[PDB]
């Protein structure tokens, strides 16, 4: 029936400057050598992405979908949600959010400047008086760094980003922020990923696996998910939102945003010319993550009933999906997954990589990560979350006039502290760089899920123990898969082999311990793996004083 996009012909032009790589990368040219392999998606490739996301969606639902949606609206009805004040919505604006056509930006929005507070006030009234006129949006290509894969066709084109004016974005937080904070948790319960730290995510999947008698898992991911979201999906989202207990003023504005913004509208490039019309999810609205995850949950759960998946346990993060279920035999499990996919395709959530039943937890990869197992020094299995380090290493090398890789490094040391590649590569290079700059004690910003938390490099032992436990400093033996991948990835980027990093780390640790104090605590805990005769590590008192609750949530 409906096309996800249609285009006028105007190019998807850049939002200001697109950085040039430099001839010397002085913070990462001692980390790896093949900098030619590290690129950034640019607005030029946006045309290629546009072709790949423009297609006719033909959705066909059934009594399983219908049934699931009923159950989810009923779960939704248990939620009560408030309007946010204009002032509170204003103050959730990030400090550098794209400015407004109306002569103000994030600085004035966050500071409750009168010109801004006024304009937003009238933007809001228009939402309650006008339930129909489309709201214009800007389309820009996303700038993200990857490592070239010639197997996957050179460089990836840039994802398409579609957002309204800053004034509108404040208004959606007034109407919908409180619901984003409560609805996903409410209708999915423990199935909602985006509430788990890496260690917690591992507990959940481990616990799921073990309570199955003959467990079987698979992961699923949708192909160009935003462009698969039908107009009917987005209104079905509105009805899910309206299931909750809401002030009538919210309901009006929620419906108005849905009809004028979420179900679609015209897009303008950064030069200002009409670019195309959109009839799918705009990745850029406040409801992007919540919409994605709830709509993915409905279809995925409907398809589970369609394919006869027995005793499913799900984990949903956007459009990434893990299902641990009871295995009906290898023969039936393959047939069931084909049914799941045939159903998901009928619902307009077609797959990228076709899913496949697996019976070993390490073999299931979703959210760009997988559980893996390492032994302690005595033989105790410890489980943990890891990933292919290729993209983290590539972003470790993105280094230009306007961007520093050092935050990237921190975020991986925090998020993947138990991994062999963080412990031996990133941690070593991180602490070597900061010592030489004599910036060990200078705060860095850790970035996760839009928020931004200040951390002091010398607090990493306490932070890591609070997040992953003391097992993060004592993984002795890693798995055949993990060793194979990390070795491969380091070769692929011209980084030294792990053998060399062990040498480098002994030096770093020496220097850390030498300067005593909190630096020496980092040397002893974070680098205990590097020395022949390991020190007995004890719990850190400061770790018990640490509230990281908000770090890995939304
Ligand atoms: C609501 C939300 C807001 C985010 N805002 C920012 C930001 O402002 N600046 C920044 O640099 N990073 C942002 N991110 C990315 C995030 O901080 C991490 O880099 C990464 O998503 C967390 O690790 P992952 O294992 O989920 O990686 P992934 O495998 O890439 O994530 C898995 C799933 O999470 C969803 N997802 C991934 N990236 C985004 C994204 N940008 N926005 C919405 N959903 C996404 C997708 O549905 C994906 O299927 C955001 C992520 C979410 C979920
Ligand atoms: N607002 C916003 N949403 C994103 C971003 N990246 C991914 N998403 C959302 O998550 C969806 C699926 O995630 P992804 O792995 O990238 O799948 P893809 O769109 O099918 O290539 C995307 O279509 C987006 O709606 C981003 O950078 N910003
Ligand atoms: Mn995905
Ligand atoms: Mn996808």
């Amino acid at each position: 029936s409906s096309m996800s996009y249609s285009w006028t012909g105007a190019l998807i032009t850049p939002c200001g400057p697109e950085e040039e790589k430099l001839p010397i990368n002085p913070l990462s040219n001692s980390l790896l050598r093949y900098h030619n392999k590290v690129y950034c998606t640019t607005s030029k490739s946006a045309s290629q992405r546009a072709k790949k996301v423009t297609f006719d969606r033909t959705q066909v639902l059934d009594a399983h979908y219908d049934s699931v949606l009923k159950d989810i609206k009923l779960a939704a009805s248990k939620v009560s949600a408030r309007l946010l004040t204009l002032q509170q919505a204003c103050q959730l604006t990030p400090p550098h959010s794209a400015r407004s056509k109306y002569g103000f930006g994030a600085k004035e929005v966050r500071s409750l400047s009168g010109r801004a507070v006024n304009h937003i006030k009238s933007v809001w009234k228009d939402l309650l008086e006008d339930p129909q006129t489309p709201i214009p949006t800007t389309i820009m290509a996303k700038n993200e760094v990857f490592c070239v894969d010639p197997a996957k066709g050179g460089k990836k084109p840039a994802r398409l980003i579609v957002y309204p004016d800053l004034g509108v974005r404040v208004c959606e937080k007034m109407a919908l922020y409180d619901i984003t904070q409560k609805l996903p948790q409410a209708v999915m319960g423990a199935s909602y990923g985006f509430q788990y730290s890496p260690a917690q995510r591992v507990e959940y999947l481990l616990k799921a696996w073990a309570e199955k008698k003959d467990p079987m898992g698979f992961s699923y991911d949708t192909r160009h998910f935003d462009s698969t979201v039908t107009e009917r999906d987005i209104r079905t989202e509105e009805s899910i939102y309206q299931a909750c207990s809401l002030p009538e003023e919210a309901r009006t504005a929620i419906h108005s945003l849905t009809e004028r913004l979420y179900v679609g509208g015209p897009m303008f490039n950064s030069k200002g010319q009409t670019c195309g019309y959109r009839r799918c999810r705009a990745s850029g609205v406040l409801t992007t993550s919540m919409g994605n995850t709830i709509t993915c949950y409905v279809k995925a759960l409907a398809a589970c009933k369609a394919a006869g998946i027995v005793a499913p346990t799900m984990l949903v993060c956007g459009d990434d999906l893990i299902v641990i279920s009871e295995s009906q035999g290898t023969e039936e499990d393959e047939r069931n997954l084909r049914a799941f996919t045939e159903a998901m395709t009928r619902y307009s959530a077609p797959p990228g990589d076709p899913p496949r039943p697996e019976y070993d937890l390490e073999l299931i990869t979703s959210c760009s990560s997988n559980v893996s197992v390492a032994l302690g020094p005595r033989g105790r299995r410890r489980y943990y979350l890891t990933r292919d380090p290729t993209t983290p290493l590539a972003r470790a090398a993105w280094e230009t006039v306007r961007h520093s890789p050092i935050n990237s490094w921190l975020g991986n040391i925090i998020q993947y502290a138990p991994t062999i590649w963080v412990r031996m590569v990133l941690m070593t290079h991180f602490f070597s760089i900061l010592m030489v700059q004599d910036t060990l004690d200078q705060n860095l910003n850790f970035e996760m899920y839009g928020s931004v938390y200040s951390v002091n490099p010398l607090d990493l032992p306490a932070i890591i123990e609070r997040l992953h436990g003391l097992d993060a400093f004592s993984m002795h033996t890693y798995s055949h898969h993990e060793l194979t991948r990390v070795a491969s990835a380091l070769r692929k980027l011209g980084a030294p082999p792990l053998r060399v990093w062990k040498s480098r780390a002994r030096a770093v640790r020496a220097s850390l311990i030498s300067r005593g104090g909190k630096a020496a605590v980092c040397g002893r805990y974070l680098f205990n793996w590097a020395v022949k005769t390991k020190l007995k590590l004890t719990p850190l008192p400061e770790a018990r004083l640490l509230d990281l609750s908000s770090w890995f949530t939304v």
